[PDB]
């Protein structure tokens, strides 16, 4: 994977090439306005260690950071998302810690209120694959990274409540 962050928008200014996870990119720019992902599934990180707002992105040009739906110019650490092939896999449940109501997902989903009548998942369960989970439908709004392993909680994927609009699987 290759990532390239740019201090001020439109590819200007100081800028910095990453090709792996990275949990502190404060030591090599300040603040990012753009950004060319040349190759590369990314989740960015408004905080070092891989805290604060989430942002998922992929191959392409990206000349504000309105683009990946920022909510300001802070990105301090980066993932380099693996890329399942295959199916992918995740269990969504009604309520905390793998109670109530179970569904399986397997493919994408713009609308999980459009296929469940769902506003809210409290925790889930990822078996295979990597996904990201937006708070609104057709994959807008906040983002939150779910690799494989057990969110018995919504706190577990970084959210301040339960609310999920949409779930991507992450694909090149």
């Amino acid at each position: 994977g290759k990532i390239t962050f740019y201090e001020d928008r439109g590819f200007q200014g100081h800028c910095y090439e990453c090709s792996s996870d990275c949990p502190n990119l404060q030591p090599y720019f300040s603040r990012c306005n753009s950004i060319r992902v040349d190759s590369g599934c990314w989740m960015l990180y408004e905080r070092p260690n891989y805290q604060g707002h989430q942002y998922f992105l992929r191959r392409g040009d990206y000349p504000d950071y309105q683009q990946w739906m920022g909510f300001n110019d802070s990105i301090r650490s980066c993932r380099l998302i693996p890329q399942h092939t295959g199916t992918f896999r995740m269990r969504i449940y009604e309520r905390d810690d793998f109670r109530g109501q179970m569904s399986e997902i397997t493919d994408d989903c713009p609308s999980l209120q459009d296929r469940f009548h769902l506003t809210e998942v409290h925790s889930l369960n990822v078996l295979e694959g990597s996904w990201v989970l937006y708070e609104m439908p057709s994959y807008r709004g906040r983002q939150y990274l779910l690799r494989p392993g057990e969110y018995r909680r919504y706190l577990d994927w970084g959210a301040m409540n339960a609310k999920v609009g949409s779930l991507r699987r992450v694909m090149d």
